[PDB]
């Protein structure tokens, strides 16, 4: 909301004459009490010959691209200057604003007698933008006839010593979107008497002598007040005086005709939007009713709106007059020949206007004030103020007829309920001991009726303050007017906390551990790539395709939430590779979204109580499963190239090692088992188990998936479900025997298909407690042992707890281990050795 | 009431003076302020803290409740500690 300081100063000055403050101080005071000041614009300065001119002659220059005009301009004292201008929104006889040779326009432009388009141009005719007077639009500024004589000083006529304040009013302060409301706020801040510009001393009521039009109101539309008054026989050719067109321009409104201009002016002045109907274009009774399915209205701008059965209209016998609270319609629109005007002063339902305007994308000046509740007490006063002013400008009478529907039964008293609040409650909440009588003085300034009953005030807020409705609301009024800067900084004592949880501590350890091992964390996106599961070649019934779906995504082809973190990880990989960073390991710890049934929403639960355990359980059950995952991808070189050697490309074993890093970080033991599971390679994919619970997969990606996806050849990947990895808090007590160890190496021949870990387990199982360590050295194949067999060489370290192991005692333990491998995996001993 | 404060217990009235009597001290009352003269075999009893321990141990320490104190906003670990 833009408005100019002069107008705001004028309204404040009625009850505190002589009031005046710098823009700086005004900006600061506005911020301190709660109003965001987006910009402070003083009206761009001019120097020198910038005066009113009158266009005495126009000559259309032909032969150029656009239409150009050589103009004779009367600039004062019977001097006529020739001026080139490219606009077209002016005729002979029009007052304009000329910047003449020697003048300096805002932006540091000096005007000079140039030659242009074949003629001499002694300056230029100005636009409201070029003078930093108002918004840039097509064409130059034209002053209304009789605003000033040719030769008058531009800066004084235009009022360029004024400053416009651009504010962002918060939706709880609708009353502040007008000179009325902001002026009241300043009188509160500055401790001034305030004369309300909507009151009767300042708007004397016009007569009330019978209805002004037939009106039926379906009251379930939420209309709270609906008033009409007519002004007849107005000059359709009159224009608004300069002072009024100016104030509208500084407020962001382009003036058009007195019928419209006067309703925009009173809207800005008092905060009650208004509308002017061409009365002679209404047919019959005015009806306020809901719209029907499929109904249409054409609004002032000539655009057909598709309506909705929750939209409130004004209709007559013939057509639609208004989308009530949002925008008038074409059928009763004031237009060039309109002589008899019916003025609408309505109070619509805030939620109704909100829904309708969002749905139609019509955030009009009217709608935005109704959304935030307009003061119903001032409808007739805004009506009367508006009628007098229209008659005064365009010269008709104000008919003494008046409709004033005020509900059924009529509501005569618009005040909210009273609020009971303890007198020191603002003191407690602020942590300040305010001077005595402070809370009651400040609530008085904002227009509430305050009465004392010991320690308990009763506060009845004014009608323009529907936001003031609990004691909390009243505290904010006291605290903001006293200033928030007076509130001290006092650390609270917080109780002994329990610190971070196991799961939180585990996710940090997983991240530190992966980052040290060379992985770079990304923030994954939860919006899947389009068709990623078709690229992976997933079956139609694969659980990962059952995705939750967003309904208004920022990319229309990426609306599915992720059931897996790999898509986002692979996306960041592709980005790194495409920028020349080809040796990359990335990881993510984030939640997935895995829905169980269909999207089942739970109905609204009353918020005047807490939900019951059953209601919470039902809300939880309605949401998708959202477990925490950890995932990683690797491509390129795992070990970089350097003096040591050429480096080592990523292989599936590096993803297996990433499982082991995560598991070590989680203090749990894993087992890897061969598995087939897209998007992994079928012979290089492992399913990960903690105990007997599957927790995810790891390995190399399927080369077909890599190819269809544009991934680096050989990309590996790992994904684990962190919710499936149980907590462990081990309390180890390692036996550390100091007696000498015995080292023996044993080679076993097994079927190629037997996993190496199976052979190690079998050797450990049979060897017993004497086996301190087992480790795989060699995996050898060759013809002499069998085309489908392989030799595994294990390094065994034996150690006794109480004695030095004899070497025969160790060989007994080996024999037992070899026999166990025979019985379990069919192993055949090939040879043993005393590791030297 | 000094033993009551230190223990965080509201001992029955006349408790501190009865227990100091048992240990052989001469106890005299002057409003809210006792004067306590310990016996010769008790050279350890020589400040008010010393007398508190006598009351508290004879009443039993098990009666003292478990009450977490409010500790103020701490600043956490230092840079050097976090670095190590």
């Amino acid at each position: 909301m833009r408005l100019p300081y002069s107008w705001l100063r004028e309204v404040v000055a009625v009850g505190a004459s002589g009031w005046d403050v710098t823009p700086g101080e005004l900006e600061q005071t506005l911020l301190r009490i709660g109003h965001e000041v987006e910009e402070v614009i003083p009206l761009g300065p001019v120097d020198g010959p910038v005066t009113v001119g009158r266009v005495a002659d126009i000559e259309e220059l032909t032969g150029y691209k656009k239409p150009i005009r050589a103009c004779a301009v009367d600039i004062g004292d019977r001097q006529y200057r020739e001026i080139i201008c490219g606009a077209t929104n002016f005729a002979v006889g029009d007052l304009v604003v000329v910047a003449l040779p020697g003048a300096t326009l805002p932006g540091g432009f000096t005007i000079s007698a140039r030659k242009a388009y074949g003629r001499n141009s002694d300056g230029m005719i100005c636009s409201a933008a070029e003078l930093n007077l108002g918004a840039d639009h097509s064409g130059i500024l034209v002053l209304p006839p009789g605003a000033a004589e040719p030769g008058a000083d531009g800066a004084g006529v235009l009022g360029l010593d004024d400053v416009v304040f651009h504010l962002a009013i918060t939706p709880d302060r609708g009353y502040c979107m007008s000179v009325r409301g902001l002026a009241r706020e300043l009188a509160c801040a500055y401790d001034l008497d305030f004369v309300d510009p909507a009151s009767n001393s300042r708007v004397p009521p016009l007569p009330i002598e019978g209805p002004a039009w037939p009106l039926t109101v379906q009251p379930e539309t939420g209309v709270r007040r609906f008033a009409l008054r007519p002004v007849i026989g107005i000059d359709p050719a009159a224009v608004s005086p300069w002072w009024l067109q100016r104030r509208l321009l500084l407020c962001g409104i382009r003036a058009t005709c007195p019928a419209v201009d006067v309703t925009n002016y009173v809207m800005l002045e008092l905060g009650h939007p208004m509308h002017a109907h061409d009365r002679n274009r209404i047919s019959g009774t005015l009806g306020v009713r809901f719209a029907r399915s499929g109904e249409t209205a054409v609004t002032l701008d000539g655009i057909e709106r598709k309506l909705d059965t929750a939209d409130v209209l004004i209709v007559d016998d013939a057509a639609t007059a208004a989308i009530g609270g949002v925008m008038g319609a074409a059928s009763t629109e004031v237009r060039a020949d309109s002589t008899d005007v019916l003025l609408e002063a309505a109070i619509w339902d805030p939620a109704a206007v909100s829904r309708t305007q969002r749905r139609l994308h019509l955030p009009s000046e009217a709608a935005r004030r109704y959304e935030r509740t307009v003061d119903p007490a001032i409808s007739v006063a805004a009506l009367d103020r508006c009628a007098r002013l229209l008659a005064d400008i365009a010269g008709g009478e104000v008919s003494p007829t008046l409709t004033d529907w005020r509900g059924d039964p009529p509501c005569d008293d618009w005040s909210p309920p009273p609020i009971r609040m303890g007198v020191d409650v603002p003191d407690r909440i602020a942590g300040v001991a305010y001077p005595q009588g402070t809370t009651a003085r400040r609530l008085a300034q904002i227009g509430a009726v305050v009465t004392h009953d010991g320690d308990t005030l009763t506060v009845t807020p004014p009608s323009w303050r529907p936001d003031l409705r609990q004691p909390a609301d009243l505290v904010e009024e006291v605290l903001r007017l006293e200033g928030l800067e007076v509130i001290p900084s006092v650390l609270p004592p917080a109780p002994a906390g329990r610190g971070l949880t196991a799961g939180q501590q585990r996710r940090r350890t997983i991240g530190r551990s992966l980052a040290l091992s060379g992985y770079v964390e990304i923030l994954p996106t939860p919006f899947l790539p389009a068709g990623v599961f078709d690229l992976w070649g997933l079956e139609a019934d694969d659980s990962r395709r059952m995705t939750t779906r967003v309904l208004n995504p920022l990319e229309a082809d990426r609306p599915q939430l992720a059931t897996t973190l790999l898509p986002a990880l692979l996306e960041a990989l592709v980005r790194n590779v495409s920028r020349g960073l080809v040796d990359v390991a990335l990881f993510a710890i984030a939640q997935v979204v895995q829905p169980t049934e269909q999207t089942r929403g739970v109905g609204l639960i009353p918020v005047d109580r807490r939900p019951t355990d059953d209601e919470i359980a039902m809300l939880d059950a309605s949401l998708p499963r959202q477990p925490q995952h950890v995932a990683a991808v690797l491509a390129g070189l795992r070990e970089p190239r350097g003096p040591w050697g050429p480096g080592r490309p990523v292989e599936a074993a590096d993803a297996f090692e990433a499982v082991r890093i995560i598991a070590r970080a989680s203090r749990v033991d894993v087992t890897l088992r061969p598995a087939q599971y897209l998007p992994w390679h079928p012979g290089r994919c492992a399913q990960v188990f903690v105990g007997e619970s599957s927790v995810g997969h790891a390995g190399q990606l399927h080369p077909a998936v890599i190819e269809r996806s544009g991934l680096p050849k050989g990309t590996c990947a790992v994904e684990l479900n962190l919710d499936a990895i149980p907590c462990s808090a081990p309390l180890p007590a390692p036996r550390v025997s100091p007696y000498p160890a015995v080292f023996q190496d044993v080679s076993l021949v097994v079927a190629a298909d037997i996993p190496a870990q199976a052979v190690a387990d079998a050797v450990r199982a049979g060897a017993g407690d004497l086996l301190e360590d087992i480790a795989l050295f060699d995996v050898f194949t060759g013809p002499q042992i069998g085309e489908h067999r392989k030799s595994l060489t294990f390094a065994l370290r034996f150690r006794a707890p109480d004695r030095t192991l004899t070497e025969d005692d160790a060989s007994a333990a080996r024999d037992a281990a070899v026999q166990s491998a025979a019985e379990r995996v069919g192993a055949v001993l090939r040879g043993w050795k005393l590791a030297a």
